[PDB]
């Protein structure tokens, strides 16, 4: 009847897949989870048809999905955005998994009760992994030449991160700073993050030490 | 000349790789980085020409890649493992994802200084992921039916793991404990784990709480 969608009412873990349908203008809607409804998950976690029940969930009626990262490459490979040979597979993947270094980097220490000093030795690392990304863009608009691909979003969503985490992280890496200008400025998520339909903040689940709160 | 497959000798995140490599038969060499060479790493590692550094590594010579999850999928790509329809890849992922949520549990404890206390929170939770898999084998040979998949190897890692975690783990999943001895009764798996060629510990980086040692 039309694409569900479900999460906390927080960026987390979908927020890149938010984007790729904005980009994608597939029509879909949204189950989100406010703070105060654990419960309420809780109960329609046990019942909507899931083997691995779990949030994010994506519901096309045609499937029923559970993993992040299985999400939104189903949505990508319903656009023929996965790659045609297999070289072009692995290879968005790499791209993927070097993207998820960078976000799962983040959110591995933003629910530590040590989270500043872990902030410390991850910052560290960060240029280093940066870097790959800005070289990886000397000479292609996007991540992986002229076409968008679904890491353009997962890469986009890593900068705004880190981003609120040290404003100065780009400074350094002038090409990553126009690619996140460019993804910006394309149309369609262009509307969306002036939309209603936004999500803004938190970052992370709203318990967590760093991206919490409202 | 022939496929190259670069990592520390642990069995880590590419044993599951390296079983999906042996159930197809498919030649490879190995650059295996033993504990004391940290330097070893670091020179081969600016140069081997990758645009994502890392461990591990496969060069095809038709590719030269550095993910761990996407290495995988690339040699499943190979063989046309990985899904006709999108559902299919879709769901593939997904057992991926479910895997991995179990393999990470141990790997993002393994080398803490609290490791013990957060072990206690860990198998707590496992049961919960441990089902998942139980109720989606009641009826299927395999992970996915009949033919083996990669998050076949990637789920029989994750038991191999958990099990020296808590060897009673699997008492109350005789259907999880049949798939492990399955997946070990396959001729070619058989064979490597008596090879000479395999890898029985450790399980994580030597310096690990966890897995760690010799
Ligand atoms: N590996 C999974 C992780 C899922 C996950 O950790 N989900 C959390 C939110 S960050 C959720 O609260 N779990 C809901 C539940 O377990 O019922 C994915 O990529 O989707
Ligand atoms: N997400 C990456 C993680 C890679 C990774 O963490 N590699 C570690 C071993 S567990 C290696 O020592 N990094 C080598 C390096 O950074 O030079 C993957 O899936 O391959």
């Amino acid at each position: 009847m039309s694409p569900i969608l479900g999460y906390w009412k927080i960026k987390g873990l979908v927020q890149p897949t938010r984007l790729l349908l904005e980009y994608l203008e597939e029509k879909y809607e949204e189950h989100l989870y406010e703070r105060d409804e654990g419960d309420k998950w809780r109960n329609k976690k046990f019942e909507l048809g899931h083997e691995f029940p779990n949030l994010p969930y994506y519901i096309d009626g045609d499937v029923k999905l559970t993993q992040s990262m299985a999400i939104i490459r189903y949505i990508a490979d319903k656009h023929n955005m996965l790659g045609g040979c297999p070289k072009e597979r692995a290879e968005i993947s790499m791209l993927e998994g070097a993207v998820l270094d960078i976000r799962y980097g983040v959110s591995r220490i933003a629910y530590s009760k040590d989270f500043e000093t872990l902030k410390v030795d991850f910052l560290s690392k960060l240029p280093e992994m940066l870097k790959m990304f800005e070289d990886r863009l000397c000479h292609k608009t996007y991540l992986n030449g002229d076409h968008v691909t679904h890491p353009d979003f997962m890469l986009y969503d890593a900068l705004d991160v880190v981003l609120y985490m040290d404003p100065m992280c780009l400074d350094a890496f002038p090409k990553l700073v126009c690619f996140k200008k460019r993804i910006e400025a394309i149309p369609q998520i262009d509307k969306y993050l002036k939309s209603s339909k936004y999500i803004a903040w938190p970052l992370q689940g709203w318990q967590a030490t760093f991206g919490g709160g409202d």
